[PDB]
């Protein structure tokens, strides 16, 4: 367990690139009163981060002071067809520690032995094969660890964008995401583990 609690958030930009704006998961948009990091994102811009941070009232309206920013994974599903894919799917195995649908993404705290050096790729491979049969959408985790050594424990913070599967013409619509990765057995053998497929992750994009 990490040294910093650290939250699912997205934080806005104004003009000179400061953050001026927090949004946490489970609350309303807050003004960012301080923001101790001294961070500067691209102006007037929107990114979905990981943070420490704290809420103020003075008992009528709060404020946000940040601690930390850190970036997050945001892979966009695609098949395995795609150009990204073109050398080949990777399922370097990984635990997941907790995953959750919330605001429009399909969060998920991983757990990965690193060493250091080398860039731990993530993407979601995309699987429509069922999504007119019943809106079932089926994701495999792909994780590409560059032959890093397998040493040291450190999460991974992905939110997979699920705006891609709403349709506007067809409301009311419920999807079922179905999500599948490599991991290692109890003889430390890689898997497929299907774990988070039944019944999988209901939602209504509206
Ligand atoms: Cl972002
Ligand atoms: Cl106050
Ligand atoms: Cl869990
Ligand atoms: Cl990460």
């Amino acid at each position: 367990y990490p040294s910093v609690k650290l939250e699912f958030v997205t934080v806005k930009a104004g003009t000179d690139g400061s953050i001026q704006t927090l949004i946490p998961d489970n609350g309303e948009a807050l003004t960012v009163s301080k923001d101790r990091t001294g961070s500067a994102i691209s102006p007037n811009t929107s990114r979905r981060v990981m943070s420490n941070y704290e809420t103020l009232s003075n008992g009528h309206t709060a404020t946000a002071v940040i601690y930390s920013l850190q970036s997050l994974v945001t892979p966009t599903p695609k098949p395995a067809d795609d150009p990204t894919y073109r050398d080949g799917l990777k399922h370097d195995p990984v635990d997941v520690v907790s995953i959750w649908l919330g605001r429009g993404y399909l969060n998920m705290i991983l757990n990965l032995k690193v060493n250091g050096g080398k860039q731990h790729v993530f993407g979601i491979v995309e699987d429509l094969s069922e999504f007119e049969t019943n809106g079932t959408v089926n994701m495999l985790l792909y994780h590409d660890a560059n032959g890093d050594e397998e040493y040291y424990n450190r999460r991974a913070y992905l939110s997979v964008p699920l705006d891609k599967y709403a349709d506007a013409e067809n409301p009311g619509q419920k999807i079922t995401i179905k999500f599948k990765y490599y991991t290692y057995d109890k003889d430390g053998t890689a898997i497929e583990s299907g774990k988070y497929c039944n019944p999988g992750f209901e939602y209504v994009p509206d």
